[PDB]
Formats: structure tokens, C-alpha cells, sequence
């Protein structure tokens, strides 16, 4: 019954907002830039600096006529919209939003350890109690979300980022979206597609599952266990319905992994009839304490190296380009609503 009322809870504070969004709670000359952290084909990253409060941010910018050519309207809106609503532990928090002639703009919290990704590339795997502490905080954070009926769609290490406490924070709701039932988009990562999204079927919430059986393959192993050069050879092995495992790994982490990527999606763990309790109560967490994961009382694995809330370090260098805001509106009636 906590569960349950604690769900009941999360689920009424998430649609008050989601039925109200806030809009146009700041604008860019509120900002100076200082780094851009990341880039992509319709918008970046950039560490940002309030300059009344001196406080940093990640400020992610899209360009709106890249937006609409890319075919991702709606998904910015969902990402903006689903941002504005959520409150959990493990959710990096948005701060502001604005648009302008040009651009849309989320400012959110800045997280300095940087991405998951890069720290797994440095050490090279990570141990099980290290990797079962992650997927924990992913575990209860597909919960939150899912109850929601929100499915993230987009779970890699890039956009997990680790913050001052070891804890991981998830950025980047560019595919989110709240579905009751299925849907149809095909987006997402090739590695981590489920079968399902491949083959081109109506979904849920059960490739969130497949996604988090890779992402624990991938950090207990190095490496995602569907790769290869080209994505159509990816895709075959994800609907092949075979896998091979490290000998390294435990003979628990083996069959969780088997029930996670469990091909069909009718049988696979997250989506049976005691949805998330088969992952949480599975002999490969029965060391997980899932109340202190989610109080922050136990502690990480390891805390990145870095000097302060500016610390650009554990991200890495770009070229650096103009913000450019055009003389005339681009766009507004697509994104009337952000
Ligand atoms: N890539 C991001 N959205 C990000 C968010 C927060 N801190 C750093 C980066
Ligand atoms: N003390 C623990 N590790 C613990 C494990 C499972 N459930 C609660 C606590």
C-alpha cells in the first residue's frame, strides 16, 4: 500500500502539471554562455550562468526550422511538456523554459560528473554491485515513469549522467512520451531497440525493459550485446533471439539478462502480470535495499573527479557556435504550445 499510495501521489502531482504546463519562464540574455557540451543534428547542449543568482545550468537549444525538417515537433513538445511535470530522484530537474524567433529552450540543472558513457569507456566495465546500483535507480525511475504512463525510449549510457553524490540523473526526454496502450514511432538507439520497435509493431512500455536488460549487459560486460558495423546487421541479432554472455558473469546477472531481452515481448520481465516486482524481487538484486536507493543513503560506487558546479572536465570539446536568433518568427505555429 506505500508503493501504491506513493504512485497515487506521483501520478496526481504529474498530471496537475501535465494539464497546466508552465511557459516562458526566462529568456537568454538572462544567460551567459560558457561551454558547449554537446551537439546534435537539430539542437546542443551548452553550460550556461544565470547572471543574477551566479547558479549554472545545462541549456539544451533547438532550432526550430531544423525541428520541423528533422520531423521531431512532436517529440520536442512531448519532451518539454513531460520535463515540466515529472519530480523524481533520478531525473535530471528543468528549471526553465522559453523559445524565441529561432529556438526552443530548456534550462535544466547542470550535472558536472558528466555521462555514464565516458566512465564506462574509462574503466572498462564496471563490477556487478556497481552496475546492479545504476540499473536500481533505473528500475525505480521506469517505475515512477510508467505509472505515469510515460515511456522513455531512448536508455544508453550517454544519457545517464552522474552527479555529485555517484547517483545518476537521466537527461535527454527527446523521445519520451505519454502512451496509454501502444504506439509507433521508430526512434531510438540502434543497440537498444527491442525487437518490436525493428519489426515496425504497435508498443509500450516493455521496450523500457529490453532497453535496461542492454544497458546491464553493457555495463557489466564493456560492451552491448547486439553489435555490429552497419545497423541492419544490429537489428538482425536483436530479433534473433540469441545472446552470449561473459563467463565473468554471475549465474543471476545471466538470468535476468535472459528475461530482459526476452525476444517476445508477452514473456518478457517488466511487462508479466507483477510487472516491475519480477525485476526488483530477482535473485540478481537481493542485495539492492530499493528504500535507501531511492532515500540517497547508500553510497556509490564511485564519485566523479571534478572541481565545482562550473567544472566543464568530464565533458568533452566542441566547436563553439553562435546562438543566432533571427529578426523574424520561425515556426510559431508549430510550437505555439511550448
Ligand atoms: N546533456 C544534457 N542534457 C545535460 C544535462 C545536465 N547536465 C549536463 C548535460
Ligand atoms: N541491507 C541490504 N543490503 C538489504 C537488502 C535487501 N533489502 C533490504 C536491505
Amino acid at each position: 500500500e506505500s508503493v501504491k499510495e506513493f504512485l497515487a501521489k506521483a501520478k496526481e502531482e504529474f498530471l496537475k502539471k501535465w494539464e497546466s504546463p508552465s511557459q516562458n519562464t526566462a529568456q537568454l540574455d538572462h544567460f551567459d554562455r560558457i561551454k558547449t557540451l554537446g551537439t546534435g543534428s537539430f539542437g546542443r547542449v551548452m553550460l550556461v550562468k544565470h547572471k543574477e543568482t551566479g547558479n549554472h545550468y545545462a541549456m539544451k537549444i533547438l532550432d526550430k526550422q531544423k525541428v520541423v525538417k528533422l520531423k521531431q515537433i512532436e517529440h520536442t513538445l512531448n519532451e518539454k511538456r513531460i520535463l515540466q511535470a515529472v519530480n523524481f530522484p533520478f531525473l535530471v530537474k528543468l528549471e526553465f523554459s522559453f523559445k524565441d524567433n529561432s529556438n526552443l529552450y530548456m534550462v535544466m540543472e547542470y550535472v558536472p560528473g558528466g555521462e555514464m558513457f565516458s566512465h564506462l569507456r574509462r574503466i572498462g566495465r564496471f563490477s556487478e554491485p556497481h552496475a546492479r546500483f545504476y540499473a536500481a535507480q533505473i528500475v525505480l525511475t521506469f517505475e515512477y515513469l510508467h505509472s505515469l504512463d510515460l515511456i522513455y525510449r531512448d536508455l544508453k549510457p550517454e544519457n545517464l549522467l552522474i552527479d555529485q553524490q555517484g547517483y545518476i540523473q537521466v537527461t535527454d526526454f527527446g523521445f519520451a512520451k505519454r502512451v496509454k496502450g501502444r504506439t509507433w514511432t521508430l526512434c531510438g538507439t540502434p543497440e537498444y531497440l527491442a525487437p518490436e520497435i525493428i519489426l515496425s509493431k504497435g508498443y509500450n512500455k516493455a521496450v523500457d525493459w529490453w532497453a535496461l536488460g542492454v544497458l546491464i549487459y553493457e555495463m557489466a560486460a564493456g560492451y552491448p550485446p547486439f553489435f555490429a558495423d552497419q545497423p541492419i546487421q544490429i537489428y538482425e541479432k536483436i530479433v534473433s533471439g540469441k545472446v552470449r554472455f561473459p563467463s565473468h558473469f554471475s549465474s543471476d546477472l545471466k538470468d535476468l539478462l535472459r528475461n530482459l531481452l526476452q525476444v517476445d515481448l508477452t514473456k518478457r520481465f517488466g511487462n508479466l502480470k507483477n510487472g516491475v516486482n519480477d525485476i526488483k524481487n530477482h535473485k540478481w538484486f537481493a542485495t539492492t535495499d530499493w528504500i535507501a536507493i531511492y532515500q540517497r543513503k547508500v553510497e556509490a560506487p564511485f564519485i566523479p573527479k571534478f572541481k565545482g558546479p562550473g567544472d566543464t572536465s568530464n565533458f568533452d570539446d566542441y566547436e563553439e557556435e553562435e546562438i543566432r536568433v533571427s529578426i523574424n518568427e520561425k515556426c510559431g505555429k508549430e510550437f505555439t504550445e511550448f
